[PDB]
RNA sequence: ACAU
DNA sequence: CGATGT
């Protein structure tokens, strides 16, 4: 219904899917970029969306912030809730980096606690999430 | 079908 | 048009 403006919004950007993956987090109210991941040579949209949420959790925990996180990814929200990224991407030498980061993100979720609400950004009602890359 |  | 996911 109502956007919670006091929040962090995250999104993935890619060149190809699977392809080059990056992600960023922004203050929902101002658009200020708060973190950006260096591009990863091969990943999927959903792996990137998952990493972006987990990085948001870690970012907010380190800063003692109780703000919620918005993501537009039904898939990534579920994977974080499950603490398990159920990606179909082949595990091979060219995908080793993304899978390392996904494995490390799951490991962090399994060893840390958080109360951060992870909320669905309602694109159909509100437009593109504020962390979007503007490539579509 | 819905979400990317 | 192709892809990733529930
Ligand atoms: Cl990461
Ligand atoms: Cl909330
Ligand atoms: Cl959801
Ligand atoms: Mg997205
Ligand atoms: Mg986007
Ligand atoms: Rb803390
Ligand atoms: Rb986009
Ligand atoms: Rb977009
Ligand atoms: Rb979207
Ligand atoms: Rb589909």
């Amino acid at each position: 219904e109502e956007i919670i403006w006091e929040s962090l919004s995250v999104d993935v950007g890619s060149q190809g899917n699977p392809g080059i993956v990056e992600y960023k987090g922004v203050d929902t109210k101002t658009g200020e970029v708060l973190f950006e991941r260096e591009p990863i040579p091969i990943g999927t949209n959903n792996m990137g969306e998952f990493l972006a949420i987990v990085h948001g959790l870690r970012y907010l925990k380190e800063r003692n912030s109780r703000k919620p996180i918005y993501s537009d990814s039904q898939t990534a929200i579920k994977w974080v809730k499950d603490k398990k990224a159920k990606s179909t991407l082949v595990r091979n030498e060219e995908t080793a980096l993304i899978w390392k980061l996904v494995d490390e993100a799951e490991e962090w979720l399994n060893t840390h606690t958080y109360e951060t609400p992870i909320l669905k950004w309602q694109t159909d009602k509100w437009g593109e999430i504020k962390a979007d890359y503007g490539r579509k």
